[PDB]
């Protein structure tokens, strides 16, 4: 039922209805020799809708709009990154264009221009320390301090429940470590117990990639983290 790259061709878009007003994005991703799903998030916020971060490009992000256009209808209003990196901010730039307020940490915006990706034009001031929460539409936002990278943020909707991990998170399937060229290993661990201590109610738990699950999800990649570290 939940999308897999079996029913998403590279290049294309799905939305999927985790609860009311609440759906995740998701779209196949062809990298090094591999395709694989990756998730974003899509929050109804009174007639519009906030968007968590990008499809990864251009093209994708706009065949996420178009996706969202139709599906929904509503005015994609705002956006957030989660992190820096590529895959969560490429598409930032027609996101803008599309006249959709893109937002994110300033410490994300500095470390996008340092590594040369799109720049989201709006600052989320109040996160620069780990634990900090601040509220943006019907979203609270979430810094759990360095874990896929120094700068990556969570999301929860407490509407439904929802916690959306970002590449902080791996889903069950994944028995290693992805990339942690940028990642915290030491901090990791610790910026997940946070996230357990500040969301202990979620019921749905979305990965950055796969198959979403419950609150062991946090776990689990805890257990991936432990075994890379050693
Ligand atoms: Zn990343
Ligand atoms: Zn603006």
């Amino acid at each position: 039922e939940y999308p897999t790259v079996s029913e998403i061709p590279v290049g294309e878009v799905r939305l999927y209805q985790i609860a009311d007003g609440v759906w995740s994005h998701i779209a196949t991703q062809s990298f090094d020799g591999a395709v694989y799903p990756s998730n974003g998030l899509i929050v109804r916020d009174g007639d519009e809708l906030l968007l968590i971060d990008t499809a990864w490009g251009a093209k994708n992000t706009a065949a996420l709009l178009a996706e969202i256009e139709k599906q929904i209808g509503l005015p994609v209003t705002r956006a957030v990154s989660t992190h820096f990196h590529d895959d969560r901010v490429g598409g930032v730039d027609v996101l803008r264009a599309a006249g959709v307020a893109t937002y994110a940490s300033p410490s994300t915006r500095r470390l996008a221009e340092v590594e040369g990706n799109e720049i989201p034009t709006h600052s989320l001031e109040g996160l620069s320390s780990s634990g900090d929460a601040v509220r943006f539409g019907p979203v609270e936002l979430f810094y759990p301090g360095a874990a896929h990278s120094t700068d990556n943020l969570v999301v929860y909707v407490p509407s439904a429940s929802v916690l959306y991990g970002g590449c902080a998170i791996y889903e069950l399937s994944r028995t290693s470590a992805g990339n942690v060229a940028d990642a915290d290993l030491a901090e990791w661990p610790t910026s997940i117990e946070r996230i357990q201590q500040h969301y202990p109610e979620a019921q749905f738990v979305i990965p950055g990639h796969g198959l979403p699950g419950g609150l062991d999800l946090l776990k689990h990649t805890t257990n991936v983290v432990k075994a890379h570290t050693n």
